[PDB]
């Protein structure tokens, strides 16, 4: 699924990420716009041959299984393809661990290089939320 850039703010608000460790929506916003096009069936293979999965490209190197990134975790104690799922919340719960981690959003390479600063609430203006 292709999410809208106002469902899914909606979507996250709801799912509780809104300042979820402080991080206002519009940040979970911009990051998936960078991370995932807003497309839950993102995929990226990494070099390290980890791969990041749907919209917030969740890394399988720590935080899901998938079966084929040795020596990994699976933190978030969830397969990989749950990430790809057109309902968020098995991203969304995993971004909460990851987010909790401790270094915040910096997890998120985009996030950082293309959120991080910026003004993040533009990705949630207009939103009805
Ligand atoms: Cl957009
Ligand atoms: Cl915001
Ligand atoms: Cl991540
Ligand atoms: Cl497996
Ligand atoms: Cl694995
Ligand atoms: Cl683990
Ligand atoms: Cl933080
Ligand atoms: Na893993
Ligand atoms: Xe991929
Ligand atoms: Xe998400």
């Amino acid at each position: 699924k292709v999410f809208g850039r106002c469902e899914l703010a909606a979507a996250m608000k709801r799912h509780g990420l809104d300042n979820y460790r402080g991080y206002s929506l519009g940040n979970w916003v911009c990051a998936a716009k960078f991370e995932s096009n807003f497309n839950t069936q993102a995929t990226n293979r990494n070099t390290d041959g980890s791969t990041d999965y749907g919209i917030l490209q969740i890394n399988s190197r720590w935080w899901c299984n998938d079966g084929r990134t040795p020596g990994s975790r699976n933190l978030c104690n969830i397969p990989c393809s749950a990430l790809l799922s057109s309902d968020i919340t098995a991203s969304v719960n995993c971004a909460k661990k990851i987010v909790s981690d401790g270094n915040g959003m910096n997890a998120w390479v985009a996030w950082r290089n293309r959120c991080k600063g910026t003004d993040v609430q533009a990705w949630i203006r207009g939103c009805r939320l």
